[PDB]
């Protein structure tokens, strides 16, 4: 059947915008996951998880008689997607159990460890995420194999379709690079948002780059790939030499036996796929992803026997009976466990990717360290793999169960917690015609307050309004942001906060976070009265300042907006078209195409175009709340053509005299252009609309404002 | 970006279930079209489009000074969309004015007919739908130019974004027959459910079957497809003869002149399309389809002279400027006025089609009898014409404003008034009782109930269990109903009504439609009894009974369920897989993947397959409202595999012993197999979900007894 995408293959995609609506989950509309967890009995289901891991199925045998090994990987792989630059990814959302990542060939077997979890899944039902399920498990297994962690906070809701996440154009799994549609140009550079070397792997190919043996190489895509998910050297050493502590690999016999993944097996496979044609299909016999590998003398228990193998021999290239490459230890004794035949045993042997601890000059220096003092070793795997497996959870607020560790962590973007009484409505009041008093404008405040809270996505729950970072290091200095307006506009504010602070008993006092947003509301309303309507802008208090040494200044930086079409902002050239860029930060945004639209439109005649451009300003009253943009944008009197300088940018002139009416960018016109975002801007351009407008912009802007109010959700 | 449907291009689609969702809705949630709608001033609607049709825009200049004939066409293809085989397409959403439709070649120019009407659009709001406005606008142009309608009804509510409908599989527009995707086989039998016979056509080639000019093949195509949009010979030559009495066609110059249609046009265009580098590119100039035909001597207005010129000439064969074959009057004056030069005439011309409707000897004898008789073709054209505008509306409950027709219409399927109090809650206590004490099962009950509620379609708003047309020829001889039990509990619950109706005063008496839901309702309930759950199951009375003499049968042909997953039933062999068929069924019941599900699982358990099929049929509690569907289908303990004798029958056993516990076809296992339909039936499966299940299950249940239901609404 011929289909839309078909016809016009690189027209918007708008329903990425409508996901995750009612309609598609299972729960009813007042489901709350948060109030389901905080009553499951959590020690109930980590004892059947400790019985789960040596109670063996035929239909996949347990390595060793223990598949903790199998759901240390199933947890790391959950959360190994994760990209910092979208946050995109990530175990959050429990994604791994839906396409294309429940099928993606370094995801091979897992479907194997999602279907051991069923019974556990089936008996406590909805009061335990697939997603929080997924991670505790790793913990549990973790643990009961003598590794003590630091902590688990659940809260992870469950999604009911497949999110819509850019892996990569390659139409090849697996395809190495420099084919038409290569993630990598010039000197290995990997794309943004990309954070793995090859669609379907996690983060880096395990024979080496393009499966080159070179562990020198190796280490390059490994560091590239693991600053790209948020993590360091340090913690990237601790968490590949954590894992490969336990376990093994699975390379039994060569991968042409090896069947089609879950999304194209037979229905009777019934969820499952890779089934494989060698001898038994399993256990001894079992291909995952065709290497052959055990690291450590004890592959069921922590040791520190990981680094004692990889500094105490010399390692010589040789290949699994699938055919890869591996490395084995030179004179070596047969020292390692068979996972099935107590008779057998074998020399220890590594990936071209573990040796990468040892070769790459700056990870051996912490891999020796680790070595030599295993207490650090392990303390900072526990830190790392809680880092892996919370980084896309969003603020502590969220953070649900007896578990969570009470220490504070610089990656979590920490807010202070508020210790004084808040400002109640006559003080708001108060605040707000002080703000408008000042002579600070519609524009700048409206500007500021966007800029501020426009920060958040929800793809990790990063960013937002509260703890007022747009006044610290970067964000005070992002050409988005308009620094030295900024600048500005702060130290008024400030000015009106310390005098409002100087001036109170018992305590109260107002956060600069709160009264941006305050200020930004006192915009809106005074916006509002500019074009003869009467409207109040909701406000929620108890915003807190996060201080600098709070904010980590390069963990912020993806959070830079360089695209930004609420704005008209672009930070330069891209391949992308700008209105998908636009779609894409609605995404991060949470927004309907509707929500999308009014705000956009709104936003334009208050003046929050970055450098106050005239693109898209289709009003003659600027800082008035009117509808103006689309009215203007739709009338047919007007023709629009691309200018000679800039094809990007268009001319609109009187279609009877020629006379230029305005000029807009790609993300001005598409409103008018794309068939599905031209009706809803005839709703909002019609007669009947300029009241629906402002409260429908109203609405959304209050959306915007109170993304990251997890403290009162 | 690679997505899903790249990765496994023949996975089941479930997004086609979750279109319409209150996310993408400009309007909020509690918009009721209707009730803007009855307070639209229509008359002064009417006068702006009658003014509307002599101002001439620069921009698409008026041919002959009327825009009329423009509007016609753009009415007629916005209706002209619609397939009986499932009801989809029409004019009933407005789906005119997004993609696929407003680029189809077919509609070329259509988005400058639909740009003129915006001026309207936008002084009267939400008031009135691009829905209703577009028929509104071409029975405002029939009237301008002489012509009385029949009527006109409002009520089509606007939809937000494109509706899924297969409208074949060629990858290029126009494809000729025969091609790797042919939507023809055997002798020229046309796929249903398609109603056109090239891709991006409406109807038919306007030069002959593939291109090739004959008048009497053309004829088949044209008599094939309008019996597929549900009309006879007599209302096709009253549609043909009376469009081609106004208006002209569009073939000034070659058709290379003409660019990008909207959707692939650049975003200066603004949601137009087809813009043309021939001379001025509009007005005189005008390229559409590239033929050059005007069929009468006063184009805008009405007249007789279409049938005059038809039988008053012969005909040759000739080429627009254009290339495309057309005919001329052999030996004619120039008595057809020119779109734009007062001082030129031209020769009559018809299409191939055009003479069809003299040279196919069935249509000679209609448009003869519509010549010498043209009160009788005015009067056959108006029917005609309100029946293709409206045959997608639904029932005549829904028909709004002050000139809908009195006269009710065989297609309608008309319901009678209820003229008569209605039975109240007691009474409906009553008749549960009664019904089952008589004997009849939960699954007698339950199957009767979903055979009368099952036939609704959305796409076009037909069937249902209002009427009671299940007692009737043909559903009552349907093979999915079972026609000898669906003839025994007839009887039996009709010795119910008469036991119940004669005992009553005050004129107070149930409906035999009502008896056969509230049957089901009581089956239901006692079904839950059966499982230890005291429910009710609601209930809404006012369905009426029609007569056999109200009820066209060959029109109720369609709506025979060929494939019904929810009754595991499949009258032959498709091409098409079975679960793609429910998903199908599904989307025409309007119900989501989640309810779905629920319905599914609970007809199984309830008895509801046809013949007593096992198939699907987990449960050693048959007849007892459960979630044992999910529970044992997802039990890891059992093995399936496809049977030696029919590859889409699954047999279950045992994975231990080899026991055969159940058997299932490809509708049954699909939930166990999908990766999101899985996780659907996981939520059902657990062990907290009984009572959910029973509420879900009752909740889609009453959903699907009242989809017909719009005397309610
Ligand atoms: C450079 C990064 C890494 C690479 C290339 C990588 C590669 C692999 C490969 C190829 C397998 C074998 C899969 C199979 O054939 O069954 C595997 C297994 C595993 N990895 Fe990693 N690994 C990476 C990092 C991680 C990290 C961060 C963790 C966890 C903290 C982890 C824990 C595991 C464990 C536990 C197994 C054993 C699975 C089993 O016993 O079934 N690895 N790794
Ligand atoms: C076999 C069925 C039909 C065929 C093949 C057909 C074909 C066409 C073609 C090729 C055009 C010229 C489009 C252009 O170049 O501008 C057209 C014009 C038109 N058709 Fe049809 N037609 C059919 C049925 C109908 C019906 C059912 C109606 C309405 C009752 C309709 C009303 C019109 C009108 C009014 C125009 C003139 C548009 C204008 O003035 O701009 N036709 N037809
Ligand atoms: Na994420
Ligand atoms: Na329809």
């Amino acid at each position: 059947g011929t289909s839309n995408r078909d016809w016009w293959p690189n027209q918007l995609d708008l329903s990425i915008l409508h996901r995750h609506s009612s309609l598609s989950d299972p729960m009813g509309k007042d489901f709350n996951y948060a109030q389901a967890f905080e009553k499951l009995d959590l020690a109930a289901v980590k004892r059947d998880l400790h019985a789960l891991m040596t109670t063996s199925q035929d239909w996949w045998p347990a390595d060793f008689g223990h598949y903790g090994g199998l759901f240390i990987r199933m947890a790391w792989h959950s959360a190994g997607t994760y990209r910092t630059a979208d946050g995109r990814g990530g175990a959050g959302e429990g994604q791994q159990r839906f396409a294309p990542l429940n099928s993606w060939p370094d995801n091979a077997n897992l479907d194997k460890a999602r279907r051991l979890l069923w019974p556990i899944k089936q008996k406590y039902g909805r009061a335990i995420s697939w997603a929080d399920l997924l991670i505790l498990t790793g913990n549990v297994a973790l643990e009961s194999m003598g590794f003590k962690t630091f902590g688990f906070a659940g809260g992870r809701a469950d999604t009911w379709e497949p999110e819509d996440v850019y892996w990569g154009s390659e139409k090849i799994w697996l395809e190495l690079s420099g084919g038409p549609n290569s993630r990598y140009s010039g000197d290995r550079q990997l794309e943004n948002p990309l954070a793995a070397v090859q669609m379907g792997l996690i983060y880096v190919n395990p024979e080496g780059p393009d499966g080159n043996p070179d562990p020198v190489a190796a280490a390059r895509d490994i560091r590239d790939t693991f600053a790209r998910m948020a993590m360091n050297d340090e913690e990237t050493v601790a968490l590949i030499a954590g894992g490969h502590t336990f376990g093994k690999t699975h390379g039994a016999g060569p991968a042409s036996n090896v069947g089609a993944e879950p999304e194209a097996a037979g229905i009777e496979a019934q969820g499952l796929g890779w089934k494989s044609a060698y001898r038994t299909g399993k256990g001894a016999d079992a291909i995952t992803t065709g290497l052959e590998v055990t690291w450590t003398t004890t592959p069921t228990q922590w040791s520190h026997n990981f680094f004692e193998n990889l500094f105490g021999y010399e390692w010589e290239l040789t290949k699994s009976p699938a055919g890869a490459h591996q490395w084995v230890a030179k004179g070596a004794d047969a020292v390692i466990p068979d996972a099935f035949d107590p008779s057998k045993k074998h020399r220890p042997t590594m990936l071209t990717t573990d040796l990468s601890l040892r070769f790459d000059p700056a990870y051996e220096k912490i891999s020796r360290r680790f070595h030599e003092n295993p207490e650090q070793f392990a303390d900072a795997f526990a830190r790392a793999w809680f880092k892996l497996t919370h980084r896309d959870m969003g603020p502590r607020a969220r953070y649900l169960g007896p578990e969570v560790p009470a220490e504070v962590l610089l990656w979590q973007d920490p807010i202070p917690a508020v210790d004084h009484p808040l400002i109640d409505a006559a003080d708001a009041a108060e605040l707000k015609a002080k703000v408008l008093a000042s002579g600070l404008t519609v524009s700048q405040l409206v500007s500021t307050a966007w800029a501020a809270a426009s920060t958040f996505r929800g793809s990790d729950k990063r960013g937002g309004a509260n703890g007022a970072r747009i006044r610290l290091a970067p964000q005070k200095d992002w050409e988005a942001n308009q620094p030295e307006q900024l600048a500005a506009v702060l130290e008024t504010l400030e000015a009106i906060r310390t005098a409002f602070n100087g001036a109170q008993r018992g305590g109260k006092q107002v956060s600069l976070a709160d009264l941006i947003v305050l200020a930004g509301c006192a915009g809106v309303e005074q916006a509002a009265k500019n074009a003869g309507h009467a409207v109040t802008v909701p406000f929620a208090p108890g915003r807190a300042d996060a201080s600098q040494e709070q904010t980590d200044v390069e963990s912020m930086a993806v959070l830079e907006p360089v695209a930004d079409g609420f704005r008209n902002y672009l930070k330069g050239k891209y391949r992308v078209p700008a209105e998908v860029l636009l779609v894409d930060k609605a995404q991060l945004l949470t927004l309907s195409a509707p929500e999308m639209t009014v705000l956009l439109g709104g936003l334009r005649v208050l003046g929050a175009n970055v450098g106050q451009s005239r693109h898209g300003v289709f009003t003659a009253r600027e800082q008035a709340l009117t509808n103006d943009f689309f009215v203007n944008l739709l009338d047919m009197g007007t023709e629009w053509k691309p200018t000679a300088a800039d094809a990007d940018v268009f001319e609109g002139r009187d279609r009877a005299t020629g006379e230029l009416k305005w000029t807009g960018t790609r993300v001005d016109l598409v409103f008018g252009s794309h068939s599905q975002l031209r009706a809803l801007a005839e709703v909002y351009g019609s007669a009947d609309a300029q009241e629906k407008f402002v409260r429908d912009f109203v609405a959304v802007w209050n959306k915007v404002m109170n993304l990251d109010r997890f403290d009162l959700a």
